[PDB]
């Protein structure tokens, strides 16, 4: 006959709080089901389940249908070199709306994704499109080790790398003239190909002078002139000192057999 089960008053059409409050007061329990987006029944009670409207035992669980606000996704982080995973991630994020832009960038960002133009840690809508920019187009390269090679070879190596602008600075060195001492920037330094690279060149500024010891100046003179000597000649006073000194070279300031300065300055003396 009459059910000892109790029919539970419904209060749908108001709010979740009021509905739950009524049931909770009576000792009933509820189950709340959330669904993302408000295109489906809002979090406020518009409808309920007739379980409560039926005679049930006091202390049952009534299901309430709730929806949560608009769906947005926070953008997952991905390795910049892994564009495939990046696009995958936007796709797995719902929207899957992405653009790929290439921009000439600083050498370190070239070759990989730099990020997204909109904030990549923040939320984007499922209808929102994210433009992703990848660094492309380098005009920078790292200069190789170039020391011990000739200037001609050095400039050639630099030109091969695309460094068309070079300048060579020659400084005196024990190292022979022509050997590249090194470069202004060290090896491995990434620089623009359109930059002017400085090749520092060893300048020996020395050439070996042949023996002229104990000979006559009548021999010394044509020999020096013949070898293309052009410097400063020290001819002092003519001194009659005897046979040992007659037109004989007394000493040669730069020792025979070694390298003499680029000037070639020879100090020699003869008597008369």
């Amino acid at each position: 006959g009459i059910t000892r089960d109790v029919q539970v008053p419904d209060v749908r059409g108001q709010s979740s709080a009021d509905a739950i409050a009524t049931l909770q007061n009576r000792g009933f329990k509820i189950r709340t089901l959330q669904k993302p987006d408000s295109t489906i029944p809002p979090d406020h009670v518009i409808g309920t389940d007739p379980a409560a409207n039926t005679s049930v035992s006091a202390g049952d669980e009534i299901t309430v249908n709730v929806s949560t606000g608009p769906e947005q996704r926070e953008i997952p982080d991905v390795s910049t070199l892994t564009y495939a995973e990046a696009v995958k991630k936007l796709t797995a994020a719902g929207f899957g709306r992405f653009k790929q832009a290439n921009s000439p960038s600083t050498p370190e960002l070239v070759g990989k994704v730099i990020g997204t133009n909109p904030p990549a840690n923040q939320t984007s809508a499922i209808t929102n499109v994210v433009i992703i920019i990848v660094g492309s187009g380098p005009a920078t390269k790292d200069i190789p080790d170039v020391a011990g090679q000739t200037v001609d070879v050095a400039q050639k190596n630099l030109n091969v790398y695309g460094f068309t602008k070079f300048s060579q600075a020659s400084v005196d060195s024990p190292r022979p003239a022509g050997e590249v001492t090194g470069t202004n920037p060290p090896a491995g330094t990434t620089v623009p190909v359109d930059s002017v690279i400085e090749l520092q060149v060893s300048k020996g500024n020395q050439f070996v002078m042949p023996d002229l010891s104990g000979m006559f100046w009548v021999d010394a003179e044509p020999r020096l002139r013949a070898l293309g000597w052009t410097g400063m000649l020290d001819k002092g006073a003519d001194v009659d000192a005897g046979g040992s000194q007659h037109n004989r070279v007394v000493y040669q300031n730069p020792p025979a057999g070694t390298g003499v300065n680029r000037d070639g300055i020879i100090t020699l003396r003869f008597g008369q």
